[PDB]
């Protein structure tokens, strides 16, 4: 068995050449030849079964992307892994392979205004099809969206990822949250738990902000420091939307700041294209009832050169799975189950 950074990745004899990408707290991603297709592919192996966030997480991920099919979403074309659950202590998924990612892009490349647009498009395409499966990725971040040596843009990583719950959204005010802090939406640190579809037009827009200027919109340090930094550029929420935050401790916290004026996107990003700045407004609406919806976002005239509704296909039916009460070893079997449909046998 071929080793790697000094951790076995036995995925032979259909794949060969291993190179190290990247990795995560529970997994490590290579790239390698495919004998059979004789293209190289992307190998992310993972090693979950000693916790059971880590089987959730790995669990949602396979079970979507098994059942989408999207050219702006990355796939899983193959699963390796032990033939019992018995001998089974890693999973390998095998996956489109891309150069590089937003995250890496946005460290040392300016972006024209014509790769922007175009990022964006793709995100928001990729984005359709998720959110008329009535799943939300809720995690996204330029780290999860790959791009190749032709700028074409896939969406990665669905372990965070849920069935939309809108009637069940509601919490109280600094409840605890697991996604990237930099793009959690304002709600989430008021009374969302994130389980409706503008939570990931929130982030899309800290996206879109990050493109124009190569530097994150709101790089809170801490939990609470997140929706200063959001304040500090929309200014104080209106009467209207102070009205929708019917919890007490939200609102008051809210109503016990000074007055802020909203900072202007121009005067952020002076070099941006105004229709840019006009959605990005949008995106970026404090209130998550007024925050443009995906097929809005895609009929914008800042993405008039590639809107075609009838080439931004959506899921032949929406989602359906309750994982949070499964213990590690209930996942571990689910995850073998799963996985089945690509064993030689
Ligand atoms: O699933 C992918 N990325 C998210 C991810 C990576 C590692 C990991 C977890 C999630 C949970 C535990 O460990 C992924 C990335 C790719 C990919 N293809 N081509 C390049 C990459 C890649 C780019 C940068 C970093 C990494 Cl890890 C991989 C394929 N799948």
């Amino acid at each position: 068995p071929e080793m790697v950074r000094g951790q076995v990745f036995d995925v032979g004899p259909r794949y060969t050449n291993l190179s190290y990408i990247g990795e995560g707290a529970y997994g490590m991603v290579c790239s390698a030849y495919d004998n059979v297709n004789k293209v190289r592919v992307a190998i992310k192996k993972i090693s979950p079964f000693e916790h059971q966030t880590y089987c959730q997480r790995t669990l949602r991920e396979i079970k979507i992307l098994l059942r989408f099919r999207h050219e702006n979403i990355i796939g899983i074309n193959d699963i390796i892994r032990a033939p019992t659950i018995e001998q089974m202590k890693d999973v390998y998924i095998v996956q489109d392979l891309m150069e590089t990612d937003l995250y890496k892009l946005l460290k040392t490349q300016h972006l024209s205004n014509d790769h922007i647009c175009y990022f964006l498009y793709q995100i928001l395409r990729g984005l359709k099809y998720i959110h008329s499966a009535n799943v939300l990725h809720r995690d996204l971040k330029p780290s999860n969206l790959l791009l190749n040596t032709t700028c074409d843009l896939k969406i990665c990583d669905f372990g965070l990822a849920r069935v939309a719950d809108p009637d069940h959204d509601h919490t109280g005010f600094l409840t605890e949250y697991v996604a990237t802090r930099w793009y959690r939406a304002p709600e989430i640190m008021l009374n969302s738990k994130g389980y409706t579809k503008s939570i990931d037009i929130w982030s899309v827009g800290c996206i879109l902000a990050e493109m124009l200027s190569n530097r994150p919109i709101f790089p809170g340090k801490h939990y609470l420091d997140q929706l200063n930094h959001i304040l500090g550029i929309l200014g104080s929420p209106s009467q209207e939307d102070l009205n929708c935050i019917i919890n007490l401790k939200a609102r008051n916290y809210l109503l016990s700041l000074p007055h802020k004026n909203k900072v202007p996107w121009n005067r952020l990003f002076p070099n941006a294209d105004s229709k840019a700045l006009d959605l990005l407004d949008k995106m970026l609406t404090f209130n998550p009832h007024k925050r443009i919806e995906v097929e809005q976002a895609l009929a914008h005239p800042y993405l008039e050169q590639y809107y075609d509704p009838s080439d931004e296909p959506i899921a032949e039916a929406p989602f359906k799975f309750e994982l949070d009460d499964l213990p590690k070893e209930k996942l571990k079997e689910l995850i073998f189950e799963e996985t089945a449909r690509f064993q030689p046998g």
